């Protein structure tokens, strides 16, 4: 575990990070796909063997000794906003679970279902609270990545306003 379990956040390509493993925000398919996907699909793209899973699930396949963690979010144009809910909570306990599993002191992690996968809705604060609901238990240290100015700034806020 890290000696003082922390939260940071950073906008920049999680595929630059700094962390002792990845949390993709995978489809279903285990395809390229769109936005930080695409980045993952380009850094580490040995990774994507055999990584389809289903919505609310997490499966871990490394590149190399990296440990790709793959979490498919609901995409919330097809999803009830109550069935969206449950899942995205879903993805993240499974997230959890790895990050555990891997014994790592480290994970980057994106906002799961905040872009394409949003129905066109802002769900910053309903995605970063299941974050912090399933990492919460952790001892690993969480350092969040986004690409928005105004959503680094809103992160930033809610990891301050815990501490
Ligand atoms: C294509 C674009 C990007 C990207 C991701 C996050 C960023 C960013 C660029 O500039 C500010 O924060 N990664 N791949
Ligand atoms: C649309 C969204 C993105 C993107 C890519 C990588 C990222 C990210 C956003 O937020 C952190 O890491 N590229 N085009
Ligand atoms: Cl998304
Ligand atoms: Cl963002």
């Amino acid at each position: 575990g890290a000696m003082a379990p922390s939260y940071r956040v950073k906008r920049m390509d999680i595929a630059k990070n700094d962390e002792e493993c990845v949390v993709n925000a995978a489809n279903p398919r285990g395809l390229p796909g769109d936005g930080v996907c695409k980045a993952v699909y380009k850094k580490w793209p040995e990774s994507f063997k055999n990584s389809a899973t289903p919505v609310g699930t997490a499966k871990t396949v490394m590149c190399g000794t990296y440990p790709v963690i793959h979490a498919v979010g609901p995409n919330f144009s097809n999803y009830t906003e109550s069935e969206g809910d449950r899942e995205l909570a879903a993805a993240y306990r499974e997230v959890a679970k790895e990050v555990t599993r891997l014994g790592v002191n480290s994970v980057a992690i994106p906002l799961l279902s905040t872009g394409v996968y949003s129905g066109g809705k802002d769900r910053l604060t309903q995605s970063l609270n299941h974050l912090f609901t399933a990492m919460d238990s952790t001892d690993a240290d969480v350092v969040i990545y986004c690409r928005d100015k105004e959503w680094e700034k809103k992160i930033s806020e809610a990891i301050q306003m815990r501490t």
